[PDB]
């Protein structure tokens, strides 16, 4: 088979791959990828162009000739420094983020919208790697996709979870409604759908 | 409010920043850190305007009115897919792999230019239709991934492999001198906050980071 050409947002890329390398070896076992990573603005205009085959992006959502399908929703955790006082809570946080040095990643990342529409100045990093760091090392907090959280990184903050039903986003794939590679999608589905990605739930 | 303004190129940032972080609290445990990930130019331009404190890059670096201090060299491996036939090679990649198709990142991180300048069967390639025709990946992650899935072979930076992802490609060293990368910190010549430099050069230098030989 020849390369499928698939961009993926930066706030999903770097955690889905690995495992969708992984299960597409079991679902196209020929087929290379060519992979993009960008700002959904970006990355729709270039499907639009089929300079990229399919995508990986949020909702909302909605452009024209544009066909998406859920993949999974991811929801999301607060991380705070070692020591902050959320550290004592169960899963204590519903806007009580409001008297809090929150980062919000930067204007472009679906995700600024995604935590803002949960609950200048505004302290914001360029991406996760520089958010969960400075988080570490106390400048203040943020709130991470649950998919952005390894396990073995209580060693750098503490992952307090949202109460009730936590906010959460929903991945899914675009392409175009006039695409015609029938099996290399429908194979693209099925190996996202059976990558095991912890911490989301998959949309059956 | 004691934060100290760092940047980092961001094929260095990700793999150094976890250690990094452990290592800066036993050595400024109340330095709280603002950073950026960039490329060098961009990040030489903020260092110059005062926007970080400090960057951390790799050589050749010379900028007047900017010194660096070395921290670490880092040699170069190659990564092929599962199944390459440089599976069953010694440690033998001089410069053979002018006869693969090979990823290299795009303009703007200098290891664009040290992948090449190690190599030369490469540069060729880029003298051909290069710089837009050149098989390219915007970040280690990209093509990581796409060296796992089949698409080529690149060649990636010590610190940026994953003692536990045999599962995605197979690590192949280079024969005899390793082509390698000098990570160094540069900051302006005259810093007002000596104290806050060298103690992230402290923390730096005792982070334990694997893969890499320190400069002392
Ligand atoms: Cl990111
Ligand atoms: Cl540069």
């Amino acid at each position: 088979e020849g390369a499928f050409k698939l961009g993926l947002i930066f706030t999903v890329a770097p955690y889905l791959l690995p495992k969708l390398i992984v299960s597409l070896r079991r679902t196209a076992p020929k087929m290379p990828l060519m992979l993009e990573e960008n700002y959904t603005h970006t990355l729709t205009e270039s499907l639009k162009r089929g300079d990229v085959d399919a995508i990986i992006v949020a909702e909302p959502f909605q452009e024209p000739g544009i066909v998406t399908e859920p993949l999974y929703d991811e929801p999301f955790f607060v991380i705070v420094p070692k020591g902050h006082s959320f550290e004592e809570l169960d899963a204590v946080s519903p806007r009580m983020l409001g008297e809090e040095q929150v980062l919000l990643l930067t204007e472009g990342n679906c995700m600024r919208d995604q935590v803002l529409s949960s609950c200048t100045n505004t302290l914001q990093g360029s991406s996760i790697n520089t958010i969960r760091h400075m988080v570490a090392s106390g400048l203040a907090i943020s709130v991470l996709p649950a998919t952005a959280l390894t396990e073995n990184d209580h060693m750098l903050f503490s992952i307090i979870p949202f109460e009730g039903t936590p906010p959460s986003r929903r991945v899914v794939l675009a392409y175009r409604r006039n695409f015609v590679r029938p099996k290399a999608l429908s194979a693209m589905k099925a190996a996202i759908m059976q990558s095991q990605l912890h911490g989301v739930s998959f949309i059956c």
